[PDB]
């Protein structure tokens, strides 16, 4: 329409040279080799599950409407519709990707109705492989497996009487009178919906995103919780570049992507359209008004009202890592165009555990249930980011690089002396002896381990600067959160300074 060229108009309208298309085809070839795509069959199986889910959404609404003494024609007209968002919505999902699904219902259909009626309607089916309703998440959701496909299901209820099949959620007004949770549920689809609408060629955009997703995950800079961009972040970033080069191939895009983003005058934010305004008393991203927004280091703003910063977590250290990976990209993709390097080069696994002379090892323990460790450790994990910030600001610390994948492991811990022992360094549970009588019964002890790469300023001081305060603190805050956490009988947290030379063998597996 015009907005497909971004807020600065394109950088160049030039088409792709025959040579550039050759490199683009080889790029897609590599992606295929990496099994990025799925088979026409598996795609067809997702279309089918969704088709059924739509059928169930209508049935859900219809049934609830009837119980409200509605006409046979009105219960039908009340409608009910299914929307997707996430990986599948953008068309960059993979063989094992789940399908994030939003269910929209009229005013008279409540969330309670959702976990009751809709749920029951799901169970009344053969294809239901399993259901894990978690009604109290930040965004109420019902997680299920259907016909061998994972489906995330959240429910949004609009302040209107009907939800027709034609309804699209672009209108800013659909948000009227909604509550925090419903409002939160609409945002996902509204955002992915706009991304696809602000890009010149959605197909060029998809291949380039698959590449960036792969790349980011291999270079260990794809994890929102640790201060790196998440999926939506990476997507908007690719789209901003697709905007700049309307008719280039995905290959030239990845190159311009790395160059521009590494030279970008951060914290100038990246946006796909002019930040809008509106009704709701809700805050919109605005660094002039809100301090919290003035501190975002690399802002990537969502286009759908109300605009938020998808990269809030980024710190000064992860910021450096990200620039570093961008630079390595300028260098490698420039080589791939000179015929001196290949795409596989670009997608090479990182070497986190080989690059620093020291590391901070954080381990969370749990002598209890699988749900207790998932909770405890899930807390520590989320807080690691705070430590990176306390750490990267002290004396002479050049960087505090948080790795992005904790190391999980549990042991059959029968005694008490066995617990207050496995955390001093006892049969390593395994996918082999997991459901075996003797094992499956045995009480367990879990532990999740995380690392922070450290680089001390090689200035010329007599000695490195002790990081005891920040560490002990991080411990405290992590315990001082719940009464159960500050126990010691079930939960434990330890931090050990480790030289690159003494890293655990499991870290290189
Ligand atoms: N902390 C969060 N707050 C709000 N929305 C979130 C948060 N974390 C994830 N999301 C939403 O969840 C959506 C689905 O993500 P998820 O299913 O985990 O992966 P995806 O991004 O769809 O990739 P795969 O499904 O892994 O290919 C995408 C995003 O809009
Ligand atoms: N704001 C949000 N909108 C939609 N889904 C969300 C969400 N926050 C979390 N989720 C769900 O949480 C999972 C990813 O963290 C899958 C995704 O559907
Ligand atoms: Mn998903
Ligand atoms: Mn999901």
């Amino acid at each position: 329409s015009q907005k497909v060229f971004g807020i600065t108009g394109p950088v160049s309208t030039v088409g792709a040279t025959a040579a550039e298309n050759k490199l683009n085809d080889s790029l897609i070839q590599e992606l295929k080799k990496e099994g990025s795509f799925e088979t026409e069959q598996e795609t067809a199986n997702r279309v089918q599950v969704l088709k059924i889910l739509q059928e169930l959404a209508q049935r859900f609404v219809y049934e609830v409407s009837k119980k409200k003494n509605m006409s046979d024609g009105m219960a039908r007209d009340a409608g009910g519709k299914i929307f997707t968002y996430g990986s599948y919505r953008l068309g960059v999902h993979g063989p094992g990707s789940d399908i994030d699904t939003l269910v929209v219902v009229p005013k008279h259909v409540t969330r309670e109705d959702f976990f009751t009626v809709f749920d029951s309607l799901l169970r009344e089916r053969k294809e239901l492989d399993e259901i894990a309703p978690v009604p109290d998440a930040f965004v109420p959701i019902i997680k299920i497996k259907f016909s061998g496909i994972s489906i995330d299901l959240i429910c949004a209820r609009l302040d209107q009487p009907q939800v027709p099949l034609s309804l699209t959620l672009s209108d800013k007004n659909l948000l009227r009178n909604l509550d925090e949770k419903d409002l939160r549920a609409l945002n996902g689809t509204r955002v992915t919906d706009e991304i696809l609408e602000l890009v010149p060629k959605p197909n060029v955009f998809r291949i380039a995103l698959r590449a960036i997703k792969l790349w980011a995950q291999r270079r260990a800079v794809y994890a929102n919780i640790f201060g790196f961009p998440g999926g939506v972040a990476w997507a908007m970033l690719v789209a901003r570049i697709c905007q700049l080069y309307p008719n280039a191939c995905s290959a030239v895009i990845l190159n311009r992507f790395f160059i521009i983003l590494s030279e970008w005058n951060w914290p100038q934010p990246v946006i796909l359209k002019p930040i809008e305004d509106g009704p709701l008393q809700v805050r919109v991203w605005n660094p002039k008004i809100y301090a919290q927004d003035r501190s975002h280091r690399m802002p990537v703003i969502t286009p759908a009202y109300p605009s938020m910063c998808a990269t809030h977590n980024i710190t000064e250290s992860t910021k450096k890592v990200i620039l570093q990976e961008f630079v390595r990209g300028v260098q490698i993709t420039n080589d791939i165009f000179s015929n001196k390097k290949s795409w596989a080069n670009l997608f090479e696994k990182n070497d986190f555990f080989f690059r620093y002379k020291f590391y901070l090892e954080i381990t969370a323990y749990t002598r209890g249930s699988d749900e207790q460790h998932l909770k405890w450790s899930g807390l520590v994990e989320s807080k690691v980011r705070l430590l990176v910030m306390k750490l990267e600001v002290l004396a002479g610390i050049k960087i505090a690089h948080p790795f992005t994948k904790p190391f999980e492991s549990s042991y059959c811990c029968p005694t008490e002396d066995d617990y207050e022992m496995i955390q001093d360094k006892l049969k390593l549970v395994t996918d082999e002896n997991k459901e075996e009588e003797s094992i499956k019964d045995a009480p367990k002890a879990y532990l999740s381990t995380m690392y922070i790469g450290l680089d001390f300023n090689i200035e010329n001081k007599k000695e490195k600067v002790d990081i005891h305060i920040p560490c002990t603190e991080f411990v405290n805050l992590c315990r001082s959160f719940n009464e159960d956490y500050g126990d010691h009988k079930v939960f434990n947290l330890a931090l050990r300074f480790v030289k690159g030379y003494d890293l655990p063998d499991e870290v290189f597996d």
